[PDB]
């Protein structure tokens, strides 16, 4: 079985994986806006065409992840050097309060843009190291959740204990504060780096004497291995779809949370039980895949917050505001995405197994290029969507509308994402075939076929 060492290793280095990142998701804007003074326009153009140069970039840093040769090997070196350079460029990015005019415009844009390519960097080869220390069903089941928990603990622990940090240190220079505790987020960023990458040891590798890889990869060939492998296509049709519900249902959960306040005092409690549910839920995964099936977790991943919609939808007919029902539509929300995030981890891992089972070649960076490439073009086409939808409905002025078009507005933002989770589960009952029997039959044949020369 897997080292428990291992799973707590990986899940400590997805802790300070996702520690780094949590305060720019969640606060970058506010750090950018209220402590910077940049215009929003320019704030979003910068957001939204970084996620789309992030996710060109990704499979080229795919393509690099498995060309290279190296003697920690084709993954660590890479997640080394990501980890770093995404740690100095992180604080780079929070000590923009410096500078002014155009130099702090652009200090600003090379900065985010450069962090967004270097947190590819590591990010690619890191969940690409999950397919490689198991090829079991049940193992890798009870593998992905330590660090999908830890993840997701590091996000909550973000926005619980980040602002009361940057109020107590220099608490009338938010800059400083913020730079500051950058300094926490990289020491446990680079703690947790050197935990995974001196206890994780990849066993199943692309660079192995065994194993079907190749090296010696066009960026041609390897991008087509993704239509070639139908799987893993179905796969980023799914996870681009799951992605870009998820994205339209939290853009409008801050929007009616911060613009309208909902209730004062209402995001502290609606925080903790989502906080409660996603980790709770994330536990009690390897007892779940267990007791239902895969797919019926699938099924529950992309109803629950479908049912988080409906509940929502019908508040918004009538109840303005209703907390039971907000915190209920959290909750749902959130157990979604823990179980949709555990199984498409798993998921990758098993496409990259089905390649190396038809293609005949085992290419891992790909599949997680492929998946950080869907969550950042997630963002891009929700984005996308929002903007087609309100330039249709007449929102395009943003100087005055209609109450009655506002509330059909927010009834479409309510139903779109229904659309899209529609969309993922019908795509993933019609296509997908990586369950059961077949997961057995490529875990048997690659097993079988690791009889070197
Ligand atoms: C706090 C407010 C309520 C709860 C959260 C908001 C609702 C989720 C809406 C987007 C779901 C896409 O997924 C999320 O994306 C983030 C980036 O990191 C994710 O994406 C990266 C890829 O760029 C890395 O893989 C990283 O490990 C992975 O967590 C992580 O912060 C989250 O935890 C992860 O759920």
């Amino acid at each position: 079985s897997i080292s428990m060492t291992t799973k707590l290793s990986y899940g400590f280095g997805a802790f300070g994986k996702d520690f780094a990142i949590g305060i720019v998701y969640m606060y970058l804007m506010y750090y950018y806006t209220d402590v910077v003074g940049l215009s929003v326009g320019l704030v979003g153009t910068l957001f939204l065409v970084a996620r789309i140069w992030d996710a060109i970039n990704c499979p080229i840093m795919g393509w690099i992840v498995n060309a290279t040769r190296s003697r920690w090997g084709k993954f660590k070196p890479w997640i080394l050097i990501g980890t770093l350079t995404n740690s100095l460029v992180l604080f780079l990015l929070f000590s923009a309060h410096l500078f002014e005019g155009t130099a702090q415009v652009v200090f600003v844009c090379v900065t985010y843009i450069l962090w967004g390519m270097t947190y590819t960097i590591m990010d690619i080869p890191f969940w690409s190291l999950v397919p490689t220390i198991t090829l079991d069903k049940r193992e890798r089941e009870q593998l992905v959740p330590f660090p999908r928990f830890f993840a997701s603990l590091a996000g909550f622990v973000t926005a619980g204990i980040t602002l009361p940090f940057v109020s107590y240190v220099g608490g009338a220079d938010r800059g400083f504060g913020f730079q500051m505790f950058t300094l926490v987020l990289i020491a446990f960023f680079i703690a947790s780096t050197i935990v995974t990458l001196r206890n994780v040891h990849e066993v199943y590798s692309s660079d192995n004497g065994v194993t079907a890889g190749r090296p010696h990869l066009t960026l041609k060939t390897i991008v087509g291995l993704i239509y070639k492998n139908d799987q893993l296509s179905c796969l980023l049709g799914m996870a681009l779809a799951y992605n870009i519900a998820s994205n339209i249902i939290n853009g409008f959960a801050i929007y009616y949370f911060t613009y309208v306040i909902g209730d004062a005092d209402l995001f502290p409690y609606y925080l903790s039980y989502a906080g409660a549910a996603n980790l709770l839920t994330l536990i009690v995964f390897p007892r779940l895949v267990k007791m239902l099936s895969r797919r019926i977790l699938w099924a529950g991943a992309s109803v629950m917050p479908v049912l988080s919609c409906a509940g929502l939808f019908a508040m918004a007919l009538a109840d303005i505001h209703n907390a039971a029902l907000i915190v209920a539509a959290g909750i749902f929300l959130n157990i979604g995405t823990a179980l949709f995030w555990v199984l498409q981890v798993i998921m990758v891992a098993d496409t990259v197994d089905y390649g190396e089972f038809k293609l005949n070649i085992r290419c891992e960076s790909i599949a997680y290029s492929v998946q950080t490439m869907v969550v950042k073009g997630g963002s891009a086409f929700a984005a996308f969507f929002i903007a087609l939808v309100l330039g249709l409905i007449g929102y395009t002025p943003n100087v005055a509308q209609s109450a009655q078009t506002l509330q059909g507005m927010q009834f479409i933002m309510i139903v779109l994402p229904v659309l899209f989770f529609m969309m993922t589960l019908v795509l993933y009952f019609r296509y997908y075939r990586l369950n059961g029997d077949m997961l057995r039959k490529i875990q048997i044949h690659l097993l079988d076929k690791y009889r070197k020369t």
